[PDB]
């Protein structure tokens, strides 16, 4: 109410947009780390040992400092208040920032209807799929390997659409060593680190990566491969199959170009309905402004239930997710 | 530990939706919204992105961003200001600057903060968003200060010459107030340099200013080295903390005394960097404004750090003003 505390407020406003990126850069770099492994770092050593530009160090820790995230003692950054919090949610800032910076910060060129066609907005797919390699382990795991341990079957071949980092197919290569992989992508930059860390983890003769559209999945240069893949995986990209008619057909092209696939195990974050404004969680914000910024449908968790059956697909079991916006994974049939 | 945990979940929270908001306010700035609602208090979504032609779920999802911290409030079909407005919109220029403007900068600090990256063109900011911002920044914190000082000039001036012109606005503006005034401005950005050229024909003033893009720091291989003999008024507003460190600002202010012989009085206005403020009670642009350059390997001298170096560089400060709001800023009158 008061002058005072509306300057407070703002300058808050200010100072949290300059925290949220050095979330993710600190993750990315090592910071948030080594403070949860030791609770404080020396601010030059930590410089000096990473070979960063000591000058822009200290102000990404003045910059977490403004908000609580972390302390600042001489020449010392102590955890804060707010670490613990923000240190376990630090993949969402990634994604915000470091993944979609480009597409919020152009706003006022995405919003005017002219500008509305082609490519109208740009976004990192590289640092989308390396936040989302943490999103999945953080959020999804433990309903996706409850699913695994669920199949009844030991798969031979699996597949997985939106594929990004390739993690899930590596970890899948870890659980069953003698499984082959299939990652669909539609991003230059997904199937380059997808490419990457499978060379690099020494599976790349288990696990291959195409380009292409799993929206029209008839159309996908792989198509004799598909026919042995009996375990499908989607995660974080369901909501791109919509709106509603053109998912019950994608999902009926993907019961007929997957004909050998007994589980399909579906993972994704939904849109929610009737949060208060002032109480909107973490992350729940960004994906939806983000999609509607992108003319990208999300459905409701209720619209989903609704699909699965006249897409040709049973649904078997279903999993609430903690704390990822309204996050599901369901496992079809 | 219960209350305590719901505390800091939402704090983090708050942190990632001011994000968007931050991002938004700019933006709404940009595309009308701010206007409306100061002018109305209060305006109709549907009816704001049909009159704008706007994407409607775009449109919502900004006013959400802004609701979610307090700077508007969403009322049926209609946005009101909430309590945070008036704040918010005064510095509506400071967070498309942050955002717009700066926003690639900081988006990309885990490639330039590490120093095998920072050689040739290690990061990128939108010269036109800043040089957009800038305009309402001077106008709405530097002009008081400029205009008492161009009060005290004891003189006409006939030409100027503005260091880092941007929008090219101040040019402008002293063509409105001094007619038949000539005007130069240089500016390192072509960014920069294209809406100035675009701003003085729709104004009528390309017949009396000039843009060139050149280095101000390295005056004398500025090529429209024609003009400067002739120039009696010198202004370099927000580009100062670019002559630094030291050595290479003494030895740039020495230059343009000598580059501009006929100059009387030149006025100088800049942001500095702040010392002591605690991280808590950092006000806003601040820590943009240090850590931006900081990150940009920019030195940013003090208010002391330029106190110190005008007479090596061959001028006499004759007059200091305080800038209201802007971190710790300043406005110069050299001599
Ligand atoms: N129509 C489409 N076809 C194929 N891939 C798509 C697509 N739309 C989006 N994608 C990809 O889906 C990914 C979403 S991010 C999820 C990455 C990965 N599934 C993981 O769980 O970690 C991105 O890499 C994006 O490029
Ligand atoms: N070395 C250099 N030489 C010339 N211009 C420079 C420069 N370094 C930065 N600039 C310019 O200085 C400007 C600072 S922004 C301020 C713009 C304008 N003076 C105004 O009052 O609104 C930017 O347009 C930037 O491109
Ligand atoms: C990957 C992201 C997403 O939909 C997007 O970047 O378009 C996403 C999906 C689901 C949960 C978290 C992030
Ligand atoms: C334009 C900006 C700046 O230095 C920059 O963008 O590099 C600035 C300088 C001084 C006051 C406000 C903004
Ligand atoms: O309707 C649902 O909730 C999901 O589509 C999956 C499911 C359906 C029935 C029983 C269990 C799971
Ligand atoms: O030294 C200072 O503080 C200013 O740089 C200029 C000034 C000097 C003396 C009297 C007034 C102004
Ligand atoms: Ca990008
Ligand atoms: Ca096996
Ligand atoms: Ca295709
Ligand atoms: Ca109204
Ligand atoms: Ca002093
Ligand atoms: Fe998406
Ligand atoms: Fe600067």
């Amino acid at each position: 109410v008061s002058e005072a505390q509306a300057r407070r407020a703002v300058a808050d406003i200010f100072n949290s947009t300059l925290a949220s990126s050095a979330i993710g850069a600190a993750w990315e770099l090592g910071a948030l780390d080594e403070l949860r492994e030791n609770g404080k770092l020396d601010v030059s050593d930590f410089a000096v040992r990473h070979d960063l530009h000591e000058p822009a160090v200290v102000g990404m820790f003045t910059a977490l400092a403004s908000v609580g995230i972390v302390r600042r003692e001489g020449a010392t950054v102590v955890v804060g208040p707010y670490f613990d919090e923000a240190n376990h949610h630090r993949s969402l800032f990634h994604w915000l920032n470091q993944g979609s910076g480009e597409l919020f910060r152009r706003m006022p060129q995405v919003l005017p209807n002219e500008n509305r066609t082609g490519k109208f907005y740009q976004r990192d797919a590289g640092a989308i799929s390396y936040a989302c390699r943490e999103i999945s382990e953080r959020y999804f795991d433990p309903a996706f390997w409850a699913a695994v341990d669920g199949l009844g079957y030991t798969p031979t071949t699996v597949a997985d659409l939106g594929s990004g980092s390739g993690e899930r197919l590596i970890q899948i290569a870890r659980r069953f060593p003698g499984v082959r992989g299939l990652g669909v992508d539609i991003a230059d930059g997904a199937i380059a680190m997808a490419e990457k860390e499978v060379a690099a983890k020494g599976f790349g003769d288990q696990i291959s990566f195409v380009r292409g559209d799993a929206r029209t999945i008839d159309q996908v240069s792989a198509r004799g491969e598909f026919a042995e893949v009996d375990l499908l995986t989607c995660f974080m990209m369901g909501h791109d199959f919509w709106p509603r008619e053109n998912c019950v057909q994608t999902l009926r092209k993907l019961r007929a170009a997957f004909p050998n696939v007994r589980r399909f195990l579906l993972g994704d974050a939904t849109r929610t309905v009737g949060i208060p404004d002032r109480e909107l969680p973490v992350f729940t914000l960004g994906f939806e402004f983000g999609h509607d910024m992108m003319g990208v449908y999300l459905p409701t968790l209720d619209e989903w239930d609704g699909v699965f059956e006249e897409g040709g697909w049973r649904c078997v079991k279903k999993h609430a997710i903690d704390s990822l916006s309204v996050s599901v994974v369901f496992e079809l049939e």
